[PDB]
């Protein structure tokens, strides 16, 4: 039997600074695979904004995410790392079901963060985080729920923005000691900080190189020098895809024809090639006739 | 109670040549609405190639389509026309369940075509179509299943490529006579053909202006002169979005950073604006405090 | 367009003490309809223990419940009251999505309660309830989210066991004042208490006559004398069904045949009659031939 | 990694006449497990009549079945054999997706039959079957799609009723030679017939001991003597559960109280025990405190 988790860990071994790109849907997972990537990502913010057209305010449910996990892993063999936010539910039972369901859906790993989420019905969108102790319990529940020993439980901390660097590092160490297998320090502002986390936990470090945020657009070489194990680009393709779609919609609405934007489109031939369209009639010939 | 079907019919009245753009996901449905469109489309080929990463060979299930219908209509109020292929089943019972399920999922209408399908396990893809009599039953079952009288049952015919113009028109009349409320003559090659269909059925006619196909890129004005009621652009934005995504994946892989393609990305402000991000905290302020 | 919520409200009018029976699945919803009932219920504890085989500890997700709502209402026309627990999320945004999703799924109404929930990962099950103020917001968000004005928002309070009668009544009035359309005072022990709630809120009151609990098995006549508007039997059939199933499994295991328990089984004719089997070929004859 | 298929094959080795009982939902799977069964079953007729309240006329979709597969296998470790009817779709691609999806959903095996299904929109419910050649292709597609070598592909033939015994046996041999791993001869009328199939295919034979059909209620001893490998009781518990539920609904409607039927109900304590209610707080104590 195949273990996507094993595949993720193997990818980390063969690619210093393992590049992991977010894939908004199954089609883009195939594009990323054809582009040469060894691992892909399912952004929680992407499931919300892309699949549901909703803001990343914790409105998405576990099932909205599972559906996307199944769609991508049903057709793409690359190991998929999944954004599990805070475990979809406050109970250890909720965290456990999330872990087991994502593994069953085909995911190679997931990251769970220390954010609080909504504490009250009228609680405004926020970046507040739970105590170190609460997150350790969250992590313990997630690790204990692993049905595939090679599935990866990555812990993410958003403590930098609300507690500063030293506190974030201290939390990170407690998270790893609790069982976290990899560390994801969110919104790091300086390259040297990644190195500090690396020397502090002794486990693979992921750097979220998303755009328009607090983190600079560090190159793979810069991240390698800082001992970063993974380079994540969570919504990069999604952002470009949206601009391109918007432009088509506008031109079509403005001019009553798409003539002016044909040159910006993936061709029919390219689409077929991307979805291994020909591997289908080939299988038919191999099985019959 | 709101009826998307009623809204779709209304849209036809306030827009000669009603533009209908395919929306691959909920996010794009919101982009189309922000672009001023009054009706959107869920491409069957888009669900397959985009949501599932599979070719358009009838591998998609009713449920794959239902999921996209709900995701889109749960957040976008524009009426959604859905590609229902042949009804997802060979029995009148399947056609009925498909119709009722799509209505409940939130669709404003759907089109069912006269293609035969697979039939045999090792059957090769084709353009073969069922008998006029067979399609008539297919339509009768679909119309009978409507739980919302305003939901639209559109009949699509692929008879041109396999039976010729005169044959396709004969079928059309029979289809409409059977209850088809709108007509979708596929792969028309000449503008004058549309006019012929229009004069023959007396029901709104849809023109599928998809690229890289057999149909010229007719403008809305040209279509209006041919008495076309709807201009459909099924995968236009999808094609541009894939090309843009692919570009990001390649540049990122080749240069170790996305710096070079930032200018091709939708900004954070644009993303937030497009998903009505601000309306969320505004609702919290209106409800509480 | 049909409104289940409107139908539910109508049912209350044609049945003093409106009997509402829990239906574990679609098949049982049809049995209840054939038994003459005018309203049915989807127990949250039933979804957990029956559909998921899990205890009622908040492990079930909104989607587990939505699936059962669709299955039941796609085939049974009776108005379905749904147990929505605390809204499946702590934010007003979750409450809103739950409401809108359940309406679209086909429900006629739902009840949300004032229980706190887990809050912490290692938190133990309890009967703790949020503040009166907190529940009020929960209700305001739910009512504001209604897409069908006739959909029912019922408020349930578990304040008796933890705060006493006088406290529970105070909350009730505040809840109704906040928009709660009907009231569900949980685990009432005395018939006279129901009358007190009824006289205090001026909205329909529901009595949860579930077995093996703190509430006596009050008859419909007794409840009518206490001004109870609805008599709920949440898992009654489920409990009998499990005992009967267990019997078959044991006898079959012990005797190597089911011969001995055939007389405890619904016959083939009864099954067909209950799922309107015959209506199917009758539709084929009416539509075709 | 665990393989339910391996578990099914192992169960066959340790239990001559392996008893396999149908479990309508997750809860009943746990009851069957506590009753001592080593393997369980997901009836397609049960998914239709029980989960959807629909007749077994091919209206159910693959996803309706997958949902039930996930629900049962998420909580019960017993290997689950699944009714896959004819593969949900006429294409080899449809059969393949069905196989891969069911394996991913957690199933241990499935049986696919040689029925035709609906060949026309107005095709009445029928028992017609495809040619031997067509079924062989169906089987080849299913076996080739196996992602877990231990997953079981069982072929079922309904040829007895429309072609007689000799033809059914001939088909069976062709089905096994095509790759079928186990054989399911539907509606066998005589014990000696099972022995004939057994000697003819050299692979495990399953006897569908459902009630109210053409097959006598053969005991495990009788089946053992006929060399039957598995004894299936597809809807036995379901039938009893329905009668029990119906009775509760009737008494409640007739008498306005469930007092008279309390003795027919599984108690609250028994319900908790069945769903290992206590294993939950035990896990909390083991993980925390
Ligand atoms: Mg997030
Ligand atoms: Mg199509
Ligand atoms: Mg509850
Ligand atoms: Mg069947």
């Amino acid at each position: 039997l195949h273990s996507p988790g094993k595949a993720f860990r193997a990818a980390l071994t063969k690619e210093n600074p393992l590049q992991i790109v977010g894939t908004i849907n199954a089609n883009h997972a195939l594009l990323a695979q054809r582009a040469g990537y060894q691992a892909i990502y399912l952004s929680g913010g992407g499931v919300a904004a892309g699949s549901l057209g909703l803001p990343d305010l914790g409105i998405s449910t576990l099932d909205d995410v599972l559906t996307d996990i199944r769609r991508i892993t049903d057709v793409c063999s690359l190991p998929l790392l999944v954004d599990a936010d805070i475990g979809f539910g406050s109970s250890a039972f909720n965290v456990a079901r999330t872990v087991k369901s994502m593994i069953k859906a085909g995911a190679a790993g997931l990251h769970i963060e220390d954010q609080v989420g909504a504490k009250r019905c009228g609680h405004r969108p926020n970046k507040a985080i739970v105590s170190k102790e609460e997150m350790v319990d969250r992590i313990r529940a997630a690790v204990d729920a692993k049905t595939d020993p090679d599935f990866v439980i990555m812990a993410r901390t958003d403590a930098l923005a609300v507690e500063g660097l030293d506190a974030a590092i201290e939390r990170a160490q407690a998270y790893v000691e609790a069982g976290a297998e990899m560390l994801f320090p969110e919104a790091i502002t300086e390259l040297a900080m990644y190195r500090q986390f690396a020397d502090a936990v002794q486990v693979p470090i992921l750097a979220n190189i998303t755009e328009f945020g607090a983190t600079p657009l560090f190159t793979t070489d810069e991240l390698r020098s800082a001992h970063v194990a993974m380079a994540l680009y969570p919504l990069s393709a999604f952002r470009a895809m949206n601009r391109a779609a918007e432009h088509v919609y506008n031109v079509l609405r403005q001019e009553g024809t798409q003539k002016s934007v044909i040159d910006t489109m993936q061709t029919r031939n390219e689409l077929y090639e991307s979805i291994n369209y020909y591997q289908y009639e080939e299988k038919l010939d191999n099985l019959f006739a």
